[PDB]
């Protein structure tokens, strides 16, 4: 059956629909008639398996007859299968069989939101590749179309020890999850099976796969002592220099502890880093009342790895937000347009603790302080007589550049609650943001701005005067268009949070894409998309 021009167009239309769209009646109908015709576009199957009801078998077969006729899907289009929207196995099933397709680098960017596809899996199948329980027991307890989502992860992380931990300490945290656990213990269990499930495939496994397991438990058990040295401390009584003393005092414990030697385990916040122990004499505790500590491991080469541990806190959220920015920045790059943004890690090795990279830095509150300004400061660490207003070329040019990437980034994804506490710069020039306790529009106060600039950010380029500002405003508005080309991966990505438990995504689970996807300003054309941003930073500016 083929349709004539005038309904082609209209079909064309309907095909260029954000996935987050919802199609009408008229509109499936439509696409349902000529649903052979259209085979032919791998962009339109997502709108047809819109169209499907799949609560209607006869429907339901029908729609599979054809899944296995259409051009076949893109990697970032079956994302949207394995969103809640679609229970059905077989159509699950053949987004397993094209995300096979892409390579490990490309998993681990889309994992967190994959090991939250598994809600949407059949529990039953799961339960069944087996053959009260505490998650993290699991593995330091070893006993003496084909694939469905969890096999094709355990397949995947039994060849790719990175993936392997990611794919480790993700399932905890979901086993962690007390809400799940209370509200959908059905859920909870899937997700100790998942864990039991790749501990028993470890274990068939051959001499590094087998290894890759002492590894993971080793892991845990580093950090379940870190835990439990953290929740000693935080009892502490007396002044923070008082509370030092103990942390340094129980690292350097080893009998008790054994947290300052060991045999070189993966960092589960990066795992491509091996780490011989913390260094006890140099572990501190920041100011805040919650206690993180700063910790200095020694990697493999001698080098120095700080982090943060945070215990009593949710790094989910901050968790998928640098998620995120990593994966910008990694799509920023692959079109050739670096950044010098921070993607610093972060990972929750529970619902109730974690680690975050990190980063040599000074915040910008603090530069104030010291040097009066973000010019000044440049000119004491990075001075050059020839270079903008006595500064380094290299450093300015970073500068600008990371402020944009900032500019955009935290537009786009809406993080408020900012201050010169929260946005940190780096003597080689980087600008950057942390703390991403609001998201999505939410903020302390009210009425928060949806550009987030200052005062200081553009004094540091020298005023809306200078050659640096003009390349600034060049920067933000190539990177946002560089960002539109990847809306529909992103919007996939977020909506597969959406049952995710993150503080503001769940207040209104329902409505979290669309405040994205309006960022993106699809409407408009590239060009139009260009003046959008430049009126956004003139408001800015302005205020
Ligand atoms: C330096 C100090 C003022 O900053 C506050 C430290 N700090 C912090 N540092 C982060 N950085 C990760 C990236 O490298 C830099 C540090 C990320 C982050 O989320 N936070 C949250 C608030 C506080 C703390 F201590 F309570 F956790």
């Amino acid at each position: 059956l083929k349709p004539n021009a005038a309904t082609r167009d209209q079909l064309n239309i309907i095909v260029s629909y954000p996935p987050t769209k919802q199609l009408t009646y008229e509109e499936q109908d439509l696409v349902w008639k000529f649903r052979y015709y259209l085979t032919n576009q791998e962009k339109a199957l997502t709108k047809f398996l819109k169209c499907v009801n799949w609560d209607l078998p006869q429907e339901a077969k029908q729609a599979l007859e054809l899944l296995g006729k259409w051009k076949p899907m893109d990697v970032e289009d079956s994302l949207e299968l394995l969103s809640s929207h679609y229970t059905n196995p077989t159509v699950r099933r053949y987004a397993v069989a094209r995300l096979r397709q892409a390579d490990d680098e490309d998993l681990l960017m889309y994992l967190l939101q994959l090991v939250q596809a598994l809600k949407y899996e059949n529990f039953d199948d799961i339960k069944n590749g087996l053959e009260e329980i505490d998650s993290s027991q699991i593995i330091t307890s070893p006993l003496p179309l084909e694939q469905d989502l969890c096999t094709f992860l355990i397949s995947r992380a039994c060849k790719n020890s990175t993936l392997a931990n990611y794919l480790y300490w993700y399932v905890i945290v979901e086993c962690e999850d007390q809400d799940t656990q209370q509200r959908d213990p059905k859920t909870h269990e899937m997700y100790l099976n998942v864990m039991r499930r790749f501990s028993q495939a470890l274990l068939k496994g051959d001499k590094s796969v087998r290894v890759m397991r002492s590894l993971l438990a080793a892991q845990q058990t580093f950090v379940d002592r870190l835990v439990h040295l953290m929740k000693a401390v935080q009892r502490e009584s007396g002044n923070r220099k008082k509370k030092n003393e103990r942390l340094q005092a129980l690292l350097g414990d080893n009998e008790k502890m054994n947290l300052s030697d060991v045999e070189l385990i993966p960092l589960p916040l990066e795992p491509q880093v091996k780490i011989r122990g913390i260094i006890p004499e140099t572990a501190t505790l920041f100011k805040s009342a919650l206690m993180p500590a700063q910790l200095f491991f020694k990697t493999e080469d001698g080098g120095k790895y700080p982090v943060i541990f945070k215990h009593g806190d949710d790094l989910r959220q901050d968790q998928l937000i640098l998620q995120i920015i990593s994966l910008m920045d990694k799509l920023l790059r692959k079109e050739n347009l670096d950044l010098k943004l921070t993607p610093y890690k972060v990972l929750a090795t529970s619902t109730k603790h974690g680690f975050m990279q990190f980063i040599q830095s000074v915040p910008v509150a603090e530069v104030l302080d010291t040097e009066g300004s973000i010019q000044n400061f440049f000119r004491k660490y990075a001075p050059s007589e020839n270079g903008p207003n006595g500064i380094s070329a290299e450093v300015m040019d970073t500068y600008v550049k990371s402020c944009a990437g900032y500019c955009v980034i935290t537009y786009i994804l809406g993080v408020g609650d900012r201050h010169l506490d929260n946005l940190l710069l780096t003597k080689t020039g980087k600008l950057f943001h942390i703390d991403f306790g609001y998201i999505l529009g939410r903020d302390p106060k009210p009425l928060p701005p949806p550009m987030k600039l200052n005062k200081e950010m553009v004094e540091g380029m020298g005023g809306t005067q200078s050659e640096q500002y003009q390349e600034f405003r060049k920067q933000c508005y190539t990177a946002f268009l560089h960002l539109r080309r990847y809306s529909n991966l992103i919007l996939n990505l977020f909506s597969l949070m959406v049952d995710a438990n993150i503080p503001d995504i769940a207040l209104e689970p329902d409505k979290t894409v669309k405040k994205v996807q309006d960022k993106f300003r699809l409407d408009l054309s590239d060009e139009e998309a260009v003046h959008y941003m430049q009126s956004l930073i003139d408001e800015s500016v302005h205020a």
